[PDB]
């Protein structure tokens, strides 16, 4: 009697929409994805398979202006779609960003209706640059503060860390992926660690421990090869130029180590240790250990830290 866990991405207003068409676009297997906005012209372009309206006939089909109530209301009152359409889903990871209407309002409310849907929830979360202004700041605090009260774990994305990976002329749309990759790749991480058999085996039950109900979290993906490949990428992992929460105080982790024939017992204790000591703190670790030989010098590192 073996478990397959079912794996939701629910993006609520437009630059978590944007998000979800961007991950469908890069390719996303066993991972399902619903789109709700109150937008209907953005919806219309959607990629995902499920696409929920909300609040039309508070805002007739147009975007919630920048208030975050009409957000909240037009999710409310499309409660049993949403419910609906995340039913029999183990985990739902709710992206939006923060500081407009339709993402402040209803993206809390999703996660909530997620949690009572029996999904473990994790939102992924931006804050609005500060060129944005200090009321559009204010009012994303208060959709942070909503979505922490509302997921079992909350990943917030900064946008103004953008600003310190891009150039002059990088293009925003080359900085935005930058900021997808953070959900995209924790997405895939857990999918990849649900379908494999480990030699050191984790599994679902293992991310429900390290995640629910604990706020903050960090999720990471690390891959190098060649000398001193667990220590570079275990310190990949870890690294996070676009993250409010980093790993320091972390006293919760949830490590997987993917490597090849040639994995050695050295290394993985190296990679462990590198993380533990950039927490900072004694950290219970749940460790595991993949051997794909189809790898031959290549180590992958997932890190999903908690506990904050
Ligand atoms: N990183 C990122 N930030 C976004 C993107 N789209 C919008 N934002 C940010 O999200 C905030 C809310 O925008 P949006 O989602 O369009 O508002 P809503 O649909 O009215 O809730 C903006 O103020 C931006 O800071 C996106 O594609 N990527
Ligand atoms: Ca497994």
């Amino acid at each position: 009697g073996s478990h397959m866990a079912t794996l939701k991405v629910i993006g609520v207003g437009g630059g978590g929409n944007n998000a979800v068409n961007r991950m469908i676009d890069h390719g996303m297997n066993n991972v399902e994805f619903i789109a709700i906005n109150t937008d209907g012209q953005a919806l219309n372009l959607s990629k995902a398979e499920s696409k929920i309206q909300i609040g039309e006939k508070l805002t007739r089909g147009l975007g919630a202006g920048a208030n975050p109530e009409i957000g909240k209301k037009a999710a409310e009152e499309s409660r049993e779609q949403i419910e609906d359409a995340i039913q029999g889903a183990d985990m739902v990871f709710v992206t939006s960003g923060m500081g407009g209407g339709t993402g402040t309002g209803a993206a809390p409310v999703v996660a909530k209706i997620a949690k009572e849907m029996g999904a473990l929830t994790v939102g992924v979360v931006t804050r609005p640059f500060s060129f944005e202004g200090r009321k559009r700041q204010t009012q994303a605090a208060a959709g942070v503060e909503a979505m922490k009260a509302a997921v079992d774990t909350l990943i917030v994305i900064p946008n103004d860390r953008l600003l310190d990976i891009v150039d002059k002329s990088t293009p925003m749309m080359e900085a935005f992926k930058e900021a997808d990759n953070v959900l995209r790749q924790g997405v895939q991480g857990i999918s990849d660690l649900i379908a494999v058999s480990g030699e050191v085996n984790l599994d679902f039950a293992d991310v429900k421990t390290i995640m629910s109900n604990q706020g903050s979290a960090l999720m990471g993906i690390g891959v190098s090869s060649g000398e001193n490949r667990a220590v570079e990428a275990a310190k990949k992992a870890i690294s996070s130029p676009l993250l409010e929460t980093s790993i320091v105080g972390a006293q919760g982790v949830l490590m997987n180590i993917t490597g090849g024939e040639s994995l050695s017992l050295f290394e993985a204790q190296e990679a462990a240790d590198i993380v533990q000591d950039a927490a900072d703190e004694d950290v219970n670790m749940i460790f595991g250990t993949v051997i794909n030989p189809e790898l031959q010098d290549e180590i992958v590192v997932t890190v999903i830290a908690t506990g904050f």
